[PDB]
């Protein structure tokens, strides 16, 4: 579980919203596995507007932070899960670390801000949605 809190903004993975964020939606899109929803209270995080490869990510699984190099945004294929049928999911990132069913939501940063949130994992990796594109949540 997990999210991001910029201006009047609430980023979480669209398969974990719940049913207040999508009567206060604002933008989903189930192939990046995103949803924004809209809040009354001014959100706690800064977004990056870079180009980082390495950064820290929050791991629940493991109540840790680790470093990671991840790859640039791309399509890549995901399994079928219960939330998903098989598909290419856009704007992720891979990276080697851990990660298991839980962690979806933690948090990615670099020195410049907010990067993303874990999406997707197994067999020693984590995945990243991307939220650096997304340049109207610091409006
Ligand atoms: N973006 C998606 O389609 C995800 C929807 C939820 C399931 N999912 C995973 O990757 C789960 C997973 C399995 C094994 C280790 C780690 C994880 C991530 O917590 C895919
Ligand atoms: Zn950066």
């Amino acid at each position: 579980s997990g999210a991001i809190y910029v201006g009047n903004y609430r980023v979480v993975n669209r398969h974990l919203a719940t049913h207040n964020d999508w009567a206060n939606l604002v933008w989903e899109d189930s192939s990046r596995d995103l949803l924004v929803s809209s809040t009354t209270a001014q959100g706690c995080d800064t977004i990056a507007r870079c180009d980082c490869q390495t950064g820290v990510y929050y791991c629940s699984s493991r109540r840790k932070h680790y470093p990671v190099s991840f790859s640039k945004p791309s399509l890549i294929f995901v399994e079928a899960s219960e939330y998903y049928p098989a598909r290419y999911q856009s704007h992720l990132m891979l990276a080697v670390g851990h990660s298991e069913p839980g962690d979806c939501g933690g948090i990615l940063r670099c020195q410049h801000g907010v990067v993303g949130i874990v999406s997707t994992g197994g067999n020693g990796l984590v995945g990243f949605a991307d939220v650096r594109d997304l340049l109207w949540l610091d409006e």
